[PDB]
């Protein structure tokens, strides 16, 4: 997918790589 979070916005590829990176800005 694509992050969209303080200045990290890093890059997302899917829904696992997408919460097991967000995960982060949500804590
Ligand atoms: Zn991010």
């Amino acid at each position: 997918f694509q992050c969209t979070f303080v200045c990290c916005g890093k890059r997302f590829s899917l829904d696992f790589n997408l919460k097991t990176h967000v995960k982060i800005h949500t804590g």
